RNA sequence: GAAAUCGCUGUGAAGAUGCAGUGUACCCGCGGCUAGACGGAAAGACCCCGUGAACCUUUACUACAGCUUGGCACUGAACA
């Protein structure tokens, strides 16, 4: 799942850099959160 | 099934009231008996057969439930 980072994430990038996530990541924590966003 | 429904020996789908030969025998009840009518009853349970049935068994066949195995999904993150 393509996802667009509201933040910077340890691993994953900065804040604004699209990055494949593992579905669960971006469903259960990175969107819920607002870590991220779909990268509609 | 219908009967005017005797014995014997023989005959005969092979154990005869009913055929042959023969012997006996007036017609009809009632009380008794059960030898025969292969008496009545139940389309033999025995036995065989039907490419019949059922239910039961198992290391018969083929399946299935259940149980179980791994893959994938739901299912993610860091490190080593």
């Amino acid at each position: 799942m393509q996802v667009i980072l509201l933040d910077k994430i340890g691993n994953l990038g900065g804040l604004g850099d699209t990055v494949n996530v593992k579905s669960g990541y971006a469903r259960n924590f990175l969107i819920p959160q607002g870590k991220a966003v779909m990268a509609t």
